[PDB]
DNA sequence: AAAAAAAAAAAAAAAAAAAAAAAAAAA
DNA sequence: TTTTTTTTTTTTTTTTTTTTTTTTTTT
């Protein structure tokens, strides 16, 4: 059944090239070369997490020689209230090295060893908002000691916790800001989304004035919300038998979500 | 005594389906297939337990092989002042798995493992 | 230098189909489908572990669905003086499952739990002798508790340790034996080697009376010796600029060993 | 590339002499001769770390004699929240001596021993 | 503010092998 | 005497639980 292919494609998420993503990538390469830690702060549903993964996928571990592979970029996600011991364990596991059992100081020695062995040009701490307040001291330790550029990708609370420790604020003074979509940028993103993401047989002219206004008001510049609503209404049209999303279909979803 | 048999029936547990239950069931199957989290807000003693039980009755896990059962839905009730450890423990017990000993990080890993095995 | 690449290809490891290998794969698949335990006893340098690796390669752990992957074959190689914990831990790590902290009693149940999610009809234990008799009870607990075709790959010491327990003997009574290569069978294997593995552009005629004399004395019917000796002789002849192995070179390899 | 060599030289770290460093060195030498304990207080990113390290490189551990190397100056950087064990361990390792398994009392005795043997 | 949940550090208890050396014994 | 043969005798690596103390969090 052909319809199952459309359903399956729409169920899964994807990556859609955007100006914001390329901006972040061009910014990140400079600090990787410069070996200087940075900060990234923006709202949720802006796609910053997607751009982080997209940056990491381009740079992979190279193992031509028989020796350990060089992982230039490490991306990790600490859990809620993640402590120093747990944070070190995550880094060790990311590098395919056995995690020895012991106290926090032992884990620290193990982590420094495995980080020195590989290249590690950049270390990324994803959603540092849930990172424990005590950990920002050990993160700074690694930053100064190993010459590894460290990037913190978090929300607004990050600014709150960073300011309390004068040294941690000194370590990551500079930052890049993520924002929301608006105006012509939002409209262009919506039309480009219809051309790239949506596989519906007939274009609904979502860039038209009668429907693009609904998308503008409902998504409120959140690329995540835009993704959700577009994919959902697009899937819904097909069971009824529609080649394109209708204005009423667009209105029905936003009220529920 | 026949009278006492009727009394035992009257003092027992039973279900009378309501329009609230059917409406919620349709919406819940929608949210389940859509895989979207949501809330349900309303007054107590309005059949919340009945809705939960009648929904759970429709989807019954089947375990024809030694692999983990094909469980579509998980059902838990957090205790008063429930912490993270308790959420993890209740999810683990519901799916018929041994509760690990240790801290919240260990419980978290254990819970994700058991959740990943089944459909959930 | 092209000669360097031509030389380097020979130092490589390769598998050559043989009569004994073909027998082993069918026999083990029969025991696997039957879910019944059996034993393996052969003299050293007979490639039975190579055949076990090949049998493991034939069956590929499929991941059709999100539910735990269906690994049908388990292959663990114990060390020296292995206890219950190391055995259980190797089973756990082989299936790519986290080794948690805790007691040995909990450790024993971790492996039992991970085994059910995957098929794991046949567990194959290479170097079964190097194990503790107090671990044979755990190994046989697998055979009694679950329908698992536990296979014990071992030498003569395996027989010696197994007979000391009637229960283990009854559970692992079925077995397979190996022989050696002699006479025309050895010459056939030698020519098969020369045509399948020898990377020299010109035939060395290793089935000649003189070369067969040297090889019969040097290998004594052991396939590992044949492999090693022929690779080394080919390299020694390449160092003199030849397209094939001279007779004196083969004799020199025999003298060194 | 010549330009890349100059750029790499700029990217590297070098040590420059300042009056603040000379003042610190004189102060520390006076204290060393008097064997009087003291402290150094200042703001971050002021470079006092480098000045102390520079004092260390002034005089190294002479080992010309047949007896163990004599270390006049020990310099350590304790990690975050280091207790009364890791400190002793770091001292011992800085003196190129083995670490023995034991308790805090054992580490304490071992540390006093290695501190008495060398000048320190 | 003042009770309730969380990482280091000491301290106690128990088999299971293995080797070596000596002493006695038997034709 | 040569060898056997045992028989003691003596000397050696892994596993587990239980307090205390202390520092952060919340309420
Ligand atoms: N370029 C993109 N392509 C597809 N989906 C995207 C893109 N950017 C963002 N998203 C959507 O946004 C969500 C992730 O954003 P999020 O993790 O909240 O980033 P941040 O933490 O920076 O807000 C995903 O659900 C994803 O579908
Ligand atoms: N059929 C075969 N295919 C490939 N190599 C083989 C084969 N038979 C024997 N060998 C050789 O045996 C050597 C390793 O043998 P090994 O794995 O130790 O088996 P086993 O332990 O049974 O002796 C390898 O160097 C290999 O070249
Ligand atoms: N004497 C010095 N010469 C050159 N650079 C210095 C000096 N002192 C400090 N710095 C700069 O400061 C950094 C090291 O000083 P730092 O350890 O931060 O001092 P503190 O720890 O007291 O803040 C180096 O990156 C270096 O660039």
């Amino acid at each position: 059944e052909w319809l199952q292919a459309e359903i399956a494609r729409l169920k899964g998420k994807s990556i859609v090239p955007l100006q914001q993503v390329k901006t972040l990538h061009d910014w990140l390469d400079g600090k990787r070369k410069a070996r200087k830690s940075c900060r990234v702060v923006g709202e949720s549903r802006t796609g910053k997490t997607v751009a982080c993964d997209a940056y990491r996928y381009r740079h992979k571990p190279q193992q031509e020689a028989g020796r350990p592979p060089t992982v230039p970029v490490v991306y990790i996600r600490p859990h809620q209230k993640c402590g120093p011991k747990d944070l070190f364990k995550k880094i060790t596991e990311y590098l395919k090295y056995r995690v020895t059992k012991g106290t926090v100081s032992d884990f620290r020695d193990r982590t420094i060893e495995v980080l020195k062995g590989c290249g590690v040009e950049m270390l990324i701490i994803d959603e540092a908002d849930r990172l424990k307040p005590e950990t920002f001291a050990d993160v700074r330790d690694i930053a100064e000691d190993l010459g590894i550029a460290v990037v913190l990708v978090g929300t607004d609370r990050l600014d709150a916790v960073i300011k309390r420790d004068e040294q941690v604020l000194e370590r990551f003074r500079a930052h890049l800001r993520f924002g929301k979509l608006s105006g012509e940028d939002f409209k262009n993103t919506v039309e480009m989304w219809e051309q790239m993401v949506l596989k519906l047989p007939v274009s609904s002219n979502l860039k038209s004035k009668e429907m693009l206004r609904i998308l503008t008001s409902a998504t409120e510049g959140y690329i995540g919300r835009l993704d959700e609503i577009l994919r959902e209404a697009a899937i819904r049209s097909l069971s009824r038998g529609l080649k394109k999303i209708d204005k009423a279909v667009l209105q029905e979803v936003a009220k529920e979500y």
